[PDB]
């Protein structure tokens, strides 16, 4: 059995640079997860990116999985009023991360739009098995997680209201984070409720040098980096990582469905020659020899869309197991095996819903405390139970209590 489970994720394309990456990728049999802007596609996100969309055909063609980003990386947040020039002036300024978030139910419609904008560009983008676009998210600057009713976490430092984190004068405070995090955190309840999970990230493969002119020439070795990797297996590394901004608070250390597994954030802007080092040139052969020596150390390379396991017919399951199921996350009631006329569902004796949305749904295991959204309100559970058809919480005063 392999050492652990590495997926690697790849933020803020599809750019030129993707199509180096992904040919990397394929040359070993490799498959990555893409967590895509569509703004590139539309020539308004400052890089390279005439090629964009070869890259994301490239991308659907070889197997890789496509995941949602957002339309613009929230850089409508960044500037007045955005437009075709904002990418390069929230470049300038570098304040992508200041005010990040602020309205989170319009922030949350741009992984609406981005998928439209797929859509358009590529119109059969749904025909392709690995386009997860509507299923599978990452927020802009924010190491938030949203997998079951009860594995979640949020970024509490990730963005800010006013400074950076390296400027004097810069706090974050937990039990007060910024407007800018508790936008953001709706923003994950948002898309949660649409039927996403959103994955963070363990360890992030990044500049050892922001400082240096040619950042990207910096990026750690191969085996340096595989160090780190084989550092944060089982150790709770989205909670212990560096920096502030990039900590998952909340992350339930330990949980069974994120043993033995490392989800590695990088950029593909990082591996291309030009304004940011010949990151083409010096890593691509680091990326290249990661996936080799990794493979040696004995991982396997996976992708985010079995991160929890897809549901088999035929396997085995014990009581508390997750799956998914036509895309909704369940747990298992009892220990079984998979059988193909026994699906989970919302009427399934052997599997309960365990989407970590929040609005009210059929065959979830409430506990005390938990609070549902119905007919655009919210409620209290009362009493412990199995949700079920009849058991509306705006008609069932036993069960709920409205708040
Ligand atoms: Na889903
Ligand atoms: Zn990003």
């Amino acid at each position: 059995a392999p050492k652990g489970t590495i997926y690697l994720t790849f933020d803020d394309g599809p750019i030129n640079a993707s199509i180096d990456v992904i040919n990397v990728l394929n040359e070993q049999g490799v498959k990555g997860t893409f967590y895509f802007n569509a703004w590139h596609l539309d020539g308004i996100g400052d890089e390279n990116e005439d090629r964009a969309l070869e890259a994301l055909k490239l991308a659907l063609d070889t197997g890789h999985v496509v995941a949602n980003h957002s339309y613009a990386h929230m850089v409508h947040n960044c500037v007045d009023e955005f437009g075709p020039t904002s990418g390069a002036e929230c470049n300038a300024t570098g304040d992508h991360q200041i005010n990040a978030y602020q309205d989170p139910v319009y922030d949350a419609s741009t992984f609406a739009d981005n998928l439209v904008v797929f859509e358009r560009y590529l119109p059969n983008i749904n025909s392709y098995p690995n386009y997860f676009g509507e299923e599978l998210a990452r927020l802009p600057y924010t190491n938030g997680w949203r997998i079951t009713k009860d594995f979640k976490a949020d970024g509490l430092c990730a963005t800010s209201d006013d400074l950076k984190p390296w400027e004097p004068g810069y706090v974050c405070d937990l039990d007060n984070p910024s407007n800018s995090v508790k936008a953001s955190i709706e923003v994950q309840n948002i898309l949660a409720n649409k039927g996403y999970q959103t994955h963070g990230w363990d360890v992030d493969w990044s500049p050892e040098n922001w400082g240096i002119p040619m950042p990207a020439n910096s990026l750690t070795e191969a085996e340096a980096f595989l160090g780190y990797v084989d550092a944060a297996l089982n150790s709770c590394a989205p909670t212990t990582i560096n920096p502030i901004n990039s900590k998952a608070h909340g992350f339930p250390c330990g949980t069974p469905l994120h043993a033995d597994k490392v989800v590695v954030l990088t950029h593909e802007f990082l591996y291309e020659d030009g304004k940011r080092g010949m990151g083409a040139t010096q890593n691509l052969p680091k990326l290249a020899k990661f996936l080799r020596i990794a493979k040696e150390a004995g991982y396997v390379f996976d992708t985010i869309d079995n991160y929890t396991p897809v549901w088999q017919v035929g396997n085995a399951y014990a009581a508390g197991d997750y799956v998914t199921h036509s895309g909704t996350v369940y747990k298992a009631v009892t220990a079984h095996i998979a059988q193909q006329d026994w699906a989970p569902s919302s009427t399934s004796s052997l599997w309960t819903n365990a989407d970590p949305a929040t609005n009210w749904t059929l065959n979830v295991s409430y506990e005390a405390g938990d609070v549902v959204t119905y007919q655009g309100l919210r409620y209290l559970v009362n009493v412990p139970h199995v949700s079920q058809a009849d058991w509306t919480p705006n008609t069932q005063n036993t069960l709920f209590t409205a708040l």
